[PDB]
């Protein structure tokens, strides 16, 4: 099967990142567009997130490391706001890694979004635009330096869990299938 060993699939945060639910296990994914990990995990993940029972969740947030980028951490906040996620990220991550795009740049994201054929790319900007969505590229960069996000993509499960992915990001899907699986059992309750 596939054992939890802590110290060698997962690490128990020091301090736990309090999830945006309580009542479901939150699979927490920091990330960003400019990292060729993120982009290639990305399908992979999403793919988990779509097949997670309903007990459970996939929260992904846009690590800020300098004031510039802060937009793309914005464009995360549109894309998830909008209900987007499943659509839109495998565009955005082109853009952003492969086509040097600056969605960060709010001039150059409207014109892409637009130009975009794939989703509502109209309804993006909406929420681009929506005061919501700068508020939570706010919180994305202060959940950055609060919690100490010094790579991506890092992976928390249950508020408490940091993956370690020492066979591969391919080979931490079934070690987050795990760690949801052993929230439940830390949750669950007697007789």
């Amino acid at each position: 099967g596939y054992a939890l060993t802590e110290g060698e699939d997962y690490l128990v945060l020091d301090k736990p990142i309090p999830q945006e639910q309580s009542g479901k296990i939150e699979v927490l994914e920091f990330f960003g567009y400019f990292c060729v990990h993120c982009h290639h995990f990305d399908p992979l993940l999403l793919k988990l997130g779509k097949a997670l029972p309903s007990d459970a969740y996939l929260r992904t947030e846009h690590v800020v490391w300098q004031p510039e980028m802060l937009g793309l951490a914005r464009m995360a906040a549109a894309v998830n706001l909008s209900g987007l996620k499943y659509q839109a990220n495998p565009a955005v991550f082109k853009a952003v890694y492969e086509q040097k795009i600056r969605l960060e740049n709010r001039s150059v994201a409207g014109k892409w979004a637009l130009s975009q054929k794939g989703f509502d790319g109209k309804k993006l900007m909406r929420a681009y635009d929506s005061p919501e969505a700068a508020a939570a590229a706010l919180k994305m960069q202060k959940l950055t330096e609060q919690y100490r996000i010094d790579s991506t993509p890092t992976v928390i499960v249950g508020g408490k869990y940091r993956v370690i992915f020492n066979n591969g990001f391919d080979g931490g899907v079934h070690t987050i299938k795990e760690l949801v699986a052993k929230v439940r059992e830390e949750r669950k309750r007697q007789t």
